[PDB]
């Protein structure tokens, strides 16, 4: 372990994020003084206020779960506010944590940075290596440039800043909106509107809750400057999901090389078959 969370101020940006929420949880078993900030009481895009809370509290790990996140219309109508909020968030919170030496930081980047024609499956060295998916090249080039800003700061002063390369997240606080973009979501809602009215490629899937142990795990034993893909492993075809699904409701290329974070000795424990159904029930219950 080069690192332990126990005794130290662990500052959750976004955690009432989908990802930041899961940290948030993760986190409140440990022995911590966890810190947060809602978005409507500091905009992390805010230079002055970001660095005035990064220095008052002074946490000496930053999580980067603040973002700003969603769809194929989205990104493609909004590039700027895509490119700039996710941005000026990192780059605001990265300043921030080196300019008063904060221990650990976290920023997230996305599976979907990748160049678009890069070999399958992705390892963590295809970064920047090709052109980018266009639709949401602005995304990808914030995500970018704020992980390659946390390896400069590695690089030129030792700050033991990381990022983590995630891949689709499912499970608690994902979003049902009929207008989300999130496949499986959709799947049920799809396959549910289906099973009451009785009607007639590979993926992959990571379940939150493992992820942010994942981010923990990195956090406790990772300190390389690369990027550290966090993948699922257990794949599955949209084919073989709308089964699973179906079965679930009752009705009747895109993967990550995972080398790195297997060298850790973390692997995801939840099942896609547990955590949809874990899932199913919660969406029905709420
Ligand atoms: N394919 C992948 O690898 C993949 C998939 C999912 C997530 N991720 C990673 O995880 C990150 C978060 O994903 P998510 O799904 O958790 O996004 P999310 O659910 O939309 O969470 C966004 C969070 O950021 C907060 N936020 C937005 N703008 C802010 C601002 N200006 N100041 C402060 N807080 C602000 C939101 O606050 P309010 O909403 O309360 O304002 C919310 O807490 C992504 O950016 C990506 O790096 C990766």
């Amino acid at each position: 372990p080069v690192y332990s969370l126990t005794g130290k101020k662990i500052f959750v940006a976004g955690h009432t994020g989908m990802v930041g929420s899961a940290i948030l949880r993760r986190l409140q078993h440990e022995d911590c003084d966890i810190i947060t900030a809602a978005h409507s009481v500091l905009d992390l895009t805010r230079q002055g206020p970001t660095e005035n809370f990064i220095s008052g509290h002074r946490p000496d790990v930053i999580i980067i779960a603040a973002a700003r996140v969603g769809g194929i219309l989205a990104n493609s109508r909004f590039p700027a506010d895509f490119l700039y909020d996710n941005l000026a968030i990192g780059m605001n919170l990265i300043h921030a944590a080196h300019q008063i030496g904060v221990e650990r930081l976290l920023w997230l980047g996305s599976s979907c940075i990748y160049p678009r024609d890069a070999a399958q499956p992705l390892t963590e060295d295809a970064l920047l290596t090709g052109p980018l998916e266009p639709t949401n090249e602005a995304y990808a080039i914030a995500k970018i440039a704020g992980l390659k800003y946390a390896q400069s700061c590695a690089r030129q002063f030792g700050d033991r800043f990381i990022t983590a390369m995630p891949t689709n997240l499912y499970g608690p606080n994902d979003n049902f909106d009929p207008t989300s973009s999130h496949v499986l979501p959709a799947l049920i809602r799809r396959v549910h509107e289906a099973r009451m009215r009785g009607a007639e490629p590979l993926r992959e899937f990571l379940h939150v809750d493992d992820l942010a142990d994942a981010c923990l795990h990195l956090l406790r034993f990772y300190n390389g400057i690369e990027p550290v893909n966090i993948g699922s492993g257990e794949e599955i075809s949209i084919k073989e999901l709308a089964l699973t699904v179906a079965r679930i409701v009752g009705y009747e290329r895109k993967l990550l090389d995972t080398s790195r974070i297997e060298a850790l000795g973390w692997q995801p424990r939840i099942h896609l078959e547990d955590g949809l159904r874990d899932v199913y029930r919660n969406w029905l219950e709420e």
